[PDB]
């Protein structure tokens, strides 16, 4: 079980982590057929995605999915400091693993 | 993929984009049978539904239409900026499909 | 399909718009068995239930009945203006069909 | 149908009304195998629960009993003064039926 | 029925009281496969797990997981103060069975 964001994206191939220290600067969601995701930005311009969910997630998967977009809009309006983000970077855009935030 | 809501409306046939840089005027949702919808209002006129959920949305996008109108009552709510939105236009009011926010 | 919430209280019999263009004064909620229900009230004595399910209800209507009852208690605490409500009033206390903010 | 907690209250054996008028002093929260609680207390000493769901509850109070600890959490963290409570006195702590905010 | 979170902890094997009274340092979710978790972190150094769900949990704790998340999210974004943690601490990092907060 990992204890941070770092060694917990350590665990998956084809990952990295961002250090954004800043807030979210935009925030988007679609309820599209396909395309049920979530893209945020940063000012710098990095731009992420929280892929669409499958048939082949569990629920309790779907409800991580979801968590993680519910965490991405409540940060965006409480312009939390986004710390860390774990990505997988074979996408494009750089798709969300997790997420950190402090200070 | 896309890495923004105008890349993503543009993949659909029947949509297009609004600009409003605004805050939602108002804020309606209904429980009456047939009718579980929220509808939006801008200053300028602009009238948008989220739809009934029903039979074209499997279970990703029945999630999503939940998730569409907890975003809409949020962002009300916290007089967030609206940037875009994505709607199909061959419905009256025009239906959303997806949101920006970036104040 | 309606744009506001006087066009679709408008479809359902026994229903009337109450216009109150003020905060929710006091939000009761219970979990006693057969009164699961959320009543609210505003300063001029108004009084009104979110309804038991029950056998009225069609299945759509069941999250949406859930949704109004988050609606009405995140309005409350944020002392948020209710433009209208739709009710059906041949119910005590009158029986909320659908809400407008707007302010 | 009532339209009052005091009422809703009066409805049931071995219940009593509390009257608070105070916010919430402390929120405990339990996810311990059969201890799925919440508890919280106000600074004049009173204590009480809601109740793991159990034998006693019946089908429409599994969701309210989810929504109660919801309401009761938000309360807290933004210092809803509550009204009252209506509780089971046959339990120790006082398991909760209902709440009312007001202020 | 315990009255408060070291009652409720005095009752399991492998548990201890964390004597926190401090708000969250950090807060890190992951939506990453088998690693559907959040972690904590005070100032002093302490680090804490909300266990990944999976086939051994029941519902019941299943829910009160994904509640764990709901709190420990808006506790670290309203910087609320956290009393104790009860925490099974023979996990590594030691998984949170319940939360209080008083401040
Ligand atoms: C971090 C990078 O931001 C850019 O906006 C994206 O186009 C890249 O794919 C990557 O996500
Ligand atoms: C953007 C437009 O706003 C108007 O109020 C509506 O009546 C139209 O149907 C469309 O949705
Ligand atoms: C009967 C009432 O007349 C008013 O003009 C309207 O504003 C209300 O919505 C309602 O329809
Ligand atoms: C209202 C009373 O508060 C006290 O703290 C509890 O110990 C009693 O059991 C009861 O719930
Ligand atoms: C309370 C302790 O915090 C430390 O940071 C962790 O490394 C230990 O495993 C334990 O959870
Ligand atoms: C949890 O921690 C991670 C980093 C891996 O070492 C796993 O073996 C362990 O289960
Ligand atoms: C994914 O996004 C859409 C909008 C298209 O440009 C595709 O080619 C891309 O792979
Ligand atoms: C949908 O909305 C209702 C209120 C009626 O005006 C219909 O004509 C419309 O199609
Ligand atoms: C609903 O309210 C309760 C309190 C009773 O008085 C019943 O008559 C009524 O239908
Ligand atoms: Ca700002
Ligand atoms: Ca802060
Ligand atoms: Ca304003
Ligand atoms: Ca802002
Ligand atoms: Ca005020
Ligand atoms: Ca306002
Ligand atoms: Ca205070
Ligand atoms: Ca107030
Ligand atoms: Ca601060
Ligand atoms: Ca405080």
């Amino acid at each position: 079980t990992p204890q941070n964001i770092t060694d917990l994206c350590a665990e998956y191939h084809n990952t990295q982590i961002h250090t954004l220290n800043d807030k979210i600067f935009s925030y988007t969601e679609s309820l599209a057929g396909k395309r049920e995701m979530a893209i945020i930005t940063f000012k710098n311009g990095a731009t992420f995605q929280v892929e669409v969910p499958g048939s082949q997630h569990i629920d309790s998967q779907k409800k991580a999915i979801e968590r993680m977009k519910d965490t991405l809009r409540i940060a965006y309006l409480t312009e939390a400091k986004v710390e860390k983000l774990c990505v997988w970077n074979n996408k494009t855009p750089h798709a969300i693993a997790a997420i950190s935030m402090a200070n």
